[PDB]
């Protein structure tokens, strides 16, 4: 019994963790093999930011511009390249304890782990979600950049998220590990407003059937709902478009409790015209959207309460 | 900026994880230097009695993919102490601390040997803790990390009837008045950790969260008489000392921060949230705020 956001074990990925130094800049690099992955930024002053030509950055450095620190040993730089907005540092030594990995680019609403690293050492783990405006709600200080996202599903780590920058609301944006950034962002001190965000509605369905597991049906109603009528309520409360593919992945859960994914869907809608009337849903007085039905799943009991 | 619920790092204690087997209950041990330790109910009562009929061979021990072997067996209060053949090459500096209610700590949940999830967790004032366990789970373990030393403070035994948890320091005492079987066993009724919702409306100040700040202050008596009615904690001297540095750092003294947090038992938030919650939240210490709000590295 109990549901926590719960993250991942962290320990593969804390072995990969590195410090990477270029001039006056220190951030975190991510070392898999021979190769330590990082922001692309490292190579820029603050004044640079305002609009970086990386290129032209980049072709002034040498190897050895690149400092890479392993706890306390030095790596050497052998290589230098970019691909999008990482840099890709070939070092001399092969990390003895890369774990078996891929690189997985994520879609809005999935959640991950988040090993929060300054000056190369780890100092936290949280859990996360990759919100619809393409941000995340993280904890993040200076120094942080170059932090990794990350769900370890069987033995393999699947690295997803690479930090790189704090946005004006406090919240954060950054790459999947190719360096492609999630949503509109540029590795650039620009305009950049996060847009409007919305609540992630197939994951507090997922948070639904997950109370209903543990024992609690108080929210429950005798009633149901086309698809259509649920989206014109829920768009209502900035809540996110609910598709026939998140209807066809809550179906286990729904199989599992008895409890018909659209009178599930009516449930939700009534939450949201009355409130809680001073109850709680699994320890929380707010509707939580960063579980998918992925996570209860592998959370919770196989047994409903 | 960002206010998450953040665990240590679990690295260190992962390579220390093990499976213990003895007859048809599996559970998890925590394998450091020669010795596996783990709750002593896996040997299920009279545990002088069950534990003198049992030899080493009884025991199974797995780390990974390799079997362990038991040379020897004692008992320590509620934990079962396995000598075993091999020495953890990946054990950790550590040592083994007993907590108080309020103070918070990681939790590395495991599963047959094998870690499956991590996170932070406060010792209830009813000494339970609300965590997330199925069955499995028992001899999963309580922690916190200073620089390099990791101290372990809890061992899962088990969950009650309310779907709380209880268990064990590393030495076998128990928190709380609970005892290790099935019998008729509930928590007390828990008490709001003053001292942690305090901290956590001064994180809330430096991430620019002022909306509840009133220009009113209280002595400690009258906060305390508030306190006793909304089954909060007493908020002692001591408590003042420690929010310390958190009221220089913001201006607001924690009389200040309490005056505050009266008109917020007796007004609630009126449809305003704090960090993005809608309830006082407690499982956050003062040292964990100056810790999230400063990098602190493991
Ligand atoms: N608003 C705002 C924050 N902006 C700055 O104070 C300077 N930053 C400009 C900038 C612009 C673009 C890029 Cl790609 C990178 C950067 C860098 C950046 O965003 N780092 C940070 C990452 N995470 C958390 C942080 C918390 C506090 C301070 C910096 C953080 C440094
Ligand atoms: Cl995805």
């Amino acid at each position: 019994s109990g549901f926590r956001k719960m993250a991942f074990p962290s320990g593969k990925v804390e072995g990969c963790m590195v410090q990477v130094t270029c001039g006056t800049t220190t951030l975190n690099g991510l070392w898999l093999d021979d190769v330590v992955y990082c922001p692309r930024h490292v190579i820029c002053t603050s004044e640079d930011m305002l609009n970086p030509n990386y290129e032209d950055l980049l072709i002034r450095k040498s190897n050895h511009n690149f400092l890479v620190q392993a706890g306390n040993v030095q790596l050497r730089v052998i290589g230098h390249s970019m691909q999008n907005c990482v840099l890709k540092l070939k070092v001399d030594t092969a990390n003895p304890k890369t774990p078996k990995y891929k690189f997985v680019r994520i879609q809005p609403g999935q959640t991950f782990s988040v090993l929060a690293c300054y000056n190369g050492s780890p100092s936290g783990v949280y859990q996360c979600a990759m919100r619809p405006n393409f941000t995340i709600k993280g904890s993040f200080l200076n120094g942080s950049c170059g932090s990794v996202g990350f769900n370890i599903d069987y033995d393999c780590v699947s690295f997803c998220y690479m930090h790189h920058m704090e946005l004006p609301t406090g919240v954060h944006a950054g790459t999947d590990l190719e360096g492609n950034f999630y949503g509109p962002f540029v590795d650039r001190q620009t305009a950049q407003a996060a847009g409007t965000d919305t609540t992630i509605t197939v994951n507090v369905l997922a948070w639904l059937y997950a109370a209903v597991i543990n024992g609690d049906r108080w929210f429950l109603n005798r009633f149901t709902t086309t698809l259509n009528d649920f989206n014109l309520v829920a768009m209502k409360y900035n809540y996110e478009p609910l598709t026939q593919d998140h209807v066809d992945i809550l179906g286990p859960l729904s199989a599992q409790t008895g409890i018909a994914v659209l009178d599930m869907c009516a449930s939700l809608k009534e939450l949201l015209q009355n409130g809680m009337n001073g109850r709680t849903i699994l320890g929380s007085a707010l509707l939580e959207d960063e579980f998918t039905p992925f996570d209860v799943v592998r959370q919770c009991s196989g047994v409903t309460f």
